[PDB]
């Protein structure tokens, strides 16, 4: 996570919708702005955030009101989104700023997005989209998600500009706890495969070391010179969720506090104890160093209003 100075943000107050753990409203509070809302269904998710944020993210937006939200100048949803534009048009915030998966720009051949971004026209905000890798902000991980920063045409705002990428330099290998604390996640598998040799120095990019049963889904190692996979909330494998890494002779999976670090998550942040749970959350939740940048730009764009 990062350390923003200048609060570009200070005044504006944002809701995190369909809240997850939070990745939002550490990114914009680093910003300075300030959280009146959130909402999320899951249980454990309730429990974290709760835990991090003393409040249980309002239940099921579904059935929650729009006209109960909150004034907000940010909406962040990275998801029904139907939802979103309920409120959206209700409570028409200033910027809405939402995140999703990579394929979300292609699926059903622009559909979801010509969607999405037309729901946002025909609702009265300009577009922006654009999938940015966390790695390419000093963030080790090969993720790939979307980022969508609407604003209400009223701002006019016709100079925001998504984060410039920069060569990072911090590994996994960088933010592993000490071995002694990740004893527990060896897992000493006779089927290994080496399809590769270890690497020296260091390299952004996902070194798959070597597999393991049929090699697939969270069936693969990967070195820890490299940049941690994609956590996933939802893989099947023997590696799953996080996936497997050559940690020194034994191969295991990341851990729970390990996700995190690789997530951008600070390492302040009480982590969920269902190990089981907290993987799928990070599975799910975004990279908060990203979170900070596009969050920054946002606000560095409504706050130029010269004469
Ligand atoms: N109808 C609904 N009501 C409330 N929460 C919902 C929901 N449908 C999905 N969700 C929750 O919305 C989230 C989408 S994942 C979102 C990532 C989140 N920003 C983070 O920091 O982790 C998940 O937590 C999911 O459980």
């Amino acid at each position: 996570m990062i350390e923003i100075k200048d609060k570009q943000l200070t005044g504006l107050r944002f809701i995190d919708l369909f809240a997850g753990l939070g990745g939002f409203r550490l990114a914009l509070e680093s910003c300075g702005a300030e959280c009146v809302y959130s909402n999320e269904w899951d249980k454990y998710a309730q429990e974290v955030y709760e835990m991090n944020f003393g409040e249980k993210p309002e239940g099921d937006i579904t059935q929650v009101n729009e006209k109960t939200i909150p004034d907000h100048d940010i909406l962040c949803a990275g998801f029904l989104f139907f939802d979103i534009a309920r409120i959206v048009r209700e409570k028409k915030p200033k910027v809405v700023f939402m995140e999703n998966v990579k394929n979300f720009a292609s699926h059903d051949n622009g559909n979801t997005l010509e969607v999405v971004k037309n729901t946002m026209n025909e609702l009265d905000y300009s577009f922006h989209a654009k999938v940015l890798n966390a790695l390419d902000y000093g963030i080790p991980q090969k993720r790939e998600r979307i980022y969508m920063i609407c604003f209400r045409n009223d701002l006019n705002i016709q100079n925001f500009q998504f984060p410039k990428p920069f060569e990072l330099n911090t590994f996994v290998k960088d933010l592993l706890l000490p071995d002694s604390e990740v004893e527990h996640l060896v897992i000493d598998r006779k089927d290994l495969v080496m399809t590769n040799q270890e690497i020296e120095q260091t390299t952004p990019k996902t070194v798959r070391l070597g597999i393991v049963g049929k090699g697939g889904w969270g069936e693969r190692i990967y070195s820890t010179r490299g940049i941690a996979i994609t956590l996933s909330a939802y893989g099947g494998g023997i590696f799953a969720k996080t996936g497997g890494y050559l940690v020194n002779g034994k191969t295991r999976k990341l851990h729970p506090r390990e996700c995190a670090r690789v997530m951008g998550y600070p390492d302040s942040y009480k982590v969920h104890p269902s190990t089981s749970q907290a993987y799928k959350q990070f599975g799910n939740s975004v990279v908060i160093n990203v979170l900070q940048y596009i969050a920054y730009n946002i606000g560095s764009s409504l706050n130029f209003k010269p004469y």
